[PDB]
């Protein structure tokens, strides 16, 4: 079926729950032996939330390779995004150095540091200008170079000097600060609106290393970022918009990473955005 009218389909009957669970059904069941090593406890932020091992990001380090980060490979989008969990305190020299080993340009934050009371993630970038931050672990250096702090979402740029060799790079940090602590937005419209600032800046152009994703699990929230952004370009580039299918896609993305999107109401919240989205790609 089309999607507006699926939507539409599925409001008016109240299946959404039984749509979700088909989803959760179908999905793709891989192997995590690295993440559930003794060795690696501490570098998981949740039991039941692992990278597969087919599609895990290895560090480049003899010593352990391991880090809960996927590589999602959409084929047919051309689009390839890392999608991570909230780094913790002993993980946030990791975090950063596969910044720097998959050449990536942005990461996109989509969580508070603290929510519901209690931490989300660790303070990982420096507040201030001339107070910069070192990695000593995997020797790298971190400075905030300039900060702009709009309504919905801050931008940050932020460089990146790998201290062994005194290469530097230009980061650019996208944190969407304004979802709710329960539940997800009435409207996609500052969400949508944060999609295409990332999309204009470069950070997800096939001429850089994949985007870095992460909210504080990176299934949920993040899921929902970049299964609305593939869905929105296969709508752009196939003869036929009404085509697109955005259970399967999530089926798709499912194959690299599990848990993609985590409630009933994120699916709806997906289908929303694309949906407005796609109206205001054109055409309009
Ligand atoms: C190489 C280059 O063009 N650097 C430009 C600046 C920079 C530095 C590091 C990260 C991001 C931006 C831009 C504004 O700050 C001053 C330097």
């Amino acid at each position: 079926m089309e999607m507006e009218k699926e939507f539409e389909q599925i409001d008016k009957s109240g299946s959404w729950a039984a749509i979700y669970q088909d989803i959760r059904h179908e999905a793709s069941d891989f192997p995590s032996r690295v993440a559930k090593l003794p060795k690696n406890k501490n570098r998981n932020r949740y039991r039941d939330v692992s990278p597969f091992d087919h599609s895990r990001i290895k560090l480049h380090q003899e010593d352990n390779d391991y880090i809960n980060a996927s590589l999602i490979k959409m084929e047919e989008a051309q689009r390839s995004y890392i999608l991570t969990q909230g780094p913790l305190p002993n993980t946030v020299g990791h975090f950063w150095e596969m910044v720097w080993e998959q050449k990536s340009r942005g990461v996109v934050m989509l969580n508070r540091v603290m929510e519901k009371g209690s931490l989300k993630c660790a303070q990982y970038w420096p507040q201030k200008e001339e107070k910069e931050m070192i990695f000593e672990d995997t020797n790298l250096k971190l400075t905030l170079i300039s900060e702009d702090i709009k309504s919905y979402y801050t931008v940050r740029q932020l460089e990146l000097e790998n201290l062994t060799t005194q290469e530097t790079r230009e980061i650019l940090h996208f944190h969407y600060t304004t979802w709710p602590d329960f539940g997800v937005p009435e409207s996609p419209a500052s969400f949508l609106n944060f999609l295409f600032k990332v999309r204009e800046s470069g950070s997800l152009s096939p001429e850089h290393g994949p985007v870095v994703v992460h909210c504080s699990a990176g299934i949920g929230r993040s899921g929902t970022f970049c299964l609305a952004d593939t869905c929105l370009l296969l709508m752009d580039k196939r003869k036929d918009p009404s085509s697109v299918d955005i259970k399967k896609v999530l089926l798709e993305m499912r194959k690299f990473r599990m848990g993609l999107i985590q409630t009933a109401d994120q699916l709806r919240f997906s289908y929303l955005a694309v949906i407005e989205g796609a109206k205001f790609i054109m055409g309009d």
